[PDB]
């Protein structure tokens, strides 16, 4: 693209290469994404006004020569590496406090206009030195699909994604990003991922032996689901003290709400929002290293 200077190669996400580069004219430093179908141009244009400041701002959408190029604002570090970053020492419950509730803002919006992610993690999350955070690459998934291997044959993370995916469903809701959200919460918190599944039953399966096999009890329904099978084995639910210490009592609570089975019954972004873990939420600022 000739109004841009790639500095350089910065990622390789599902959809393809993802470069620092520097616009020719207004001298602006954005992310330059490489990723044509009529309703794919109509979908990513909706995402052009979707803006927060929990949002990733999507610049421009450059269709040329049947290539299609998104530029976003540049962030300089993503959670991932701020993770591996912390790993000794963990970070600061206030400022794990503060992304969360930064990101259920970000969800907030994002559902209210019925729009969802459906591949939050770590890794599209955006940090920057004000202590903000922000989702990158919303409204992308339905654009072009969840691809399994990225276009460098990459593994799609399951790490993060809902039951009722990994059991199916077709026509699920924006539930879906309160589960990975609350994965991440959990990764925070203990500094492990939640549950690091390397395929989808191993995947399931690891969901099973933490939060219980569900039934019809706690997800009424799941029998019925299409990849449901009775011959599941059938797992006890654990304790969460034993799932996240040492988080305390509100976090929790907030947590197990954010991965309830049943997709209507897991705590909505907005009613997050209003639970007590976040009645002394501040906003710590980072210490990063660029
Ligand atoms: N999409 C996107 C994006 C915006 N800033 N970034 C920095 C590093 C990696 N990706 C991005």
């Amino acid at each position: 693209m000739e109004n841009f200077q790639k500095v350089e190669k910065i990622g390789e996400g599902t959809y393809g290469v993802v470069y620092k580069a520097r616009n020719k004219l207004t001298g602006e430093v954005v992310a330059l994404k490489k990723i044509v179908p009529s309703t794919a141009i109509r979908e990513i244009s909706l995402l052009k006004e979707l803006n927060h400041p929990n949002i990733v701002k999507l610049l421009d959408v450059i269709h040329t020569e049947n290539k299609l190029y998104l530029v976003f604002e540049f962030l300089h570090q993503d959670l991932k590496k701020f993770m591996d970053a912390s790993a000794l020492t963990g970070i600061p419950l206030p400022l794990i406090k503060s992304y969360l509730f930064q990101l259920l803002q970000g969800l907030a919006f994002c559902h209210s206009h019925r729009v969802l992610h459906r591949d939050l993690k770590p890794q599209n999350l955006l940090i920057n030195t004000e202590g903000a955070i922000k989702l990158a690459d919303f409204g992308l998934a339905r654009a072009f699909g969840v691809p399994v291997r990225t276009y460098t044959h990459e593994v799609v993370t399951l790490w993060y994604r809902a039951p009722e995916i990994l059991l199916g469903c077709k026509y699920y809701s924006t539930a879906v990003d309160i589960w990975s959200l609350g994965c991440i919460f959990a990764e925070m918190v203990t500094r492990r991922a939640l549950f690091p599944g390397d395929s989808e039953i191993d995947q399931l399966f690891r969901i099973f032996r933490t939060l219980g096999t569900p039934d019809e009890v706690v997800w009424p329904g799941v029998t019925s689901m299409p990849d449901y099978k009775p011959s599941f084995p059938k797992w006890a639910r654990q304790d969460f003290s034993k799932v996240v210490p040492p988080l305390d009592e509100d976090g929790r609570s907030l947590l197990s709400q954010m991965l309830h089975y049943d997709p209507n019954k897991r705590i909505s972004a907005k009613a997050a929002l209003a639970h007590p873990f976040f009645q002394d939420v501040t906003k710590p600022v980072p210490h990063l290293r660029l």
